[PDB]
């Protein structure tokens, strides 16, 4: 039995470029997490308590997604490499602009997984494509969700009354098309 | 065993300036209570039933805070001195202006406790600083709460529809960032 | 009513050095969190599943502690400044060495809070000393806890059998002196 | 409606090489099952009752995995071909050596599924790649599990006391990183 780079028994060697790409994706999701935290703070500073609670939960969830990747690397007997985390964006001119960044960030997270996916297919790493399949499904649902929240905020067209109504929807946990 | 000024057994003498400062603070909180009552009336006169219920509860709570101080003076075997209570402010041009007074009044209540706190530290009265510690913590939460309510009302920008929505939030007990 | 730097109503201005020190402390605890994650990975790579579960929970808890500080800055109407997060340490020669880093890191977190505490006392910021008091109490319990875990691992003296027994204690949630 | 080789109605013809590869994989998993039985016996002969119970359950589970493949062939209207089953390995010099064979056998089972997977992609048999996807996911978890058990046994370094502790973990059903 061979030994993997993290020292555990090795079921199948992983190409170094694919390992590097997975390690980079972990940073992307860790960065999405701290960005959701910054968005949570921005909303709380403006008394948008429903959006604050929603993004506080999103930050914790996105961190879980990142940790789920570190578990996979352990499972493949590969080394993790937790990287420097950049400072998140912290300033937006409007809630609509913040939601736009939130939506683009979810699409960018999906693009990153797709890039890992294509590299795994090139290497015929079927463990990794199988591992990624449900994560892509969750990204589809997240994209649908943030398009919903962005579109609903844009529909409000900056009217505070409408934004207060949407804020209360989020506090109630009404965060998706039903 | 020595006898305190209120006649009970005395654990530790209190400096007269600190007693006077505590007695004055009791008036501050009794005055904040009657001010909350006046604010409750103002809101009820304008059919803002949620704000009326919220301030009615605040008046009772602030009175409890005042009585909690009289209990401490008893506990220290010091005399209470219940003072003349001024008439509260009763007229505001807008809900936003009323909430501003409410917020400033909570900050002023905290400043008063801080003044008592600093005088107790000068006198090395550790019973009083310990007694005040949780009251300062509650003041932090009250300041955060009234900044939330003030900011949310200001966000409404005088639109009656938005103010009706916030009024219903308060009637439901949704009075804080979640 | 004055406006704080984060735009909310301001109860009491905060000295810029104290704000900066609080913002730095938030980074310390965010860094302790990612370090606990790295320690969790190290343990899982060596099949120390109890230590892995323990440190996975510690990482989430330490992140909660950091977020609790960001909430206080919001409560004081101060701006948050989420900083670049360095890469954590990821390599140790033994579990005993890892636990030593874990213990020193908790003591260093306490030293950081103490530094903020002393700066708040200099500025007579009683809101901040009151806010920090229970966090120091929790740090005392964490230090006692990690001294227990470190000492128990050191008592094992590198014997795998003893380390397996301690690993199972942690998986059961037996993480403290009773 | 056309008739498949097993006589049922045929939704889509299967390439004979892919059928042959699936039939061979069924033998691989049937052989892994009887190997787990032999490992169960080896452990029981040495009073490692926890490992005996664990491998007894593994043998039954691996047989279920094999039968799940025969069901798929029925579902595709293809003929099953239950093959001669070789005698399993039955002698090991140590528990660590037995666990090494167990881990390598799980990795080899995954390699076999991967080989079927790649042949199905060449034939554009999307029913078969979809059918195999969750089986690869379960193989990832099994590989992670047996790397855990192998590494934990190796950590014991042949000390009987440590092996007795691990034996009791398995009897309790503690067979994975938590």
């Amino acid at each position: 039995v061979a030994q993997g780079p993290n020292g555990r028994a090795l079921a199948e060697s992983m190409n170094p470029d694919l390992l590097s790409a997975i390690q980079q994706h972990i940073s992307i999701e860790r960065y999405a997490s701290v960005t959701f935290l910054a968005m949570s703070i921005w909303c709380a500073e403006r008394e948008l308590a429903g959006f604050y609670q929603f993004f506080d939960g999103e930050a914790k969830d996105e961190q879980s997604h990142a940790v789920h990747f570190t578990q996979y690397l352990i499972a493949r007997s590969q080394s993790n490499d937790l990287q420097t985390l950049d400072a998140p964006r912290q300033n937006w001119d409007s809630l609509a602009s913040l939601m736009a960044t939130a939506f683009q960030m979810e699409a960018d997270t999906t693009s990153s997984i797709q890039s890992v996916y294509a590299l795994a297919e090139r290497n015929s790493d079927t463990r990794t494509t199988v591992f990624l399949d449900p994560l892509i499904e969750a990204q589809i649902q997240s994209e649908d969700q943030f398009a919903y929240l962005l579109g609903r905020v844009k529909f409000a067209n900056g009217d505070p009354t409408a934004l207060l109504v949407i804020d209360n929807e989020l506090r109630a946990g009404q965060t998706q098309r039903g």
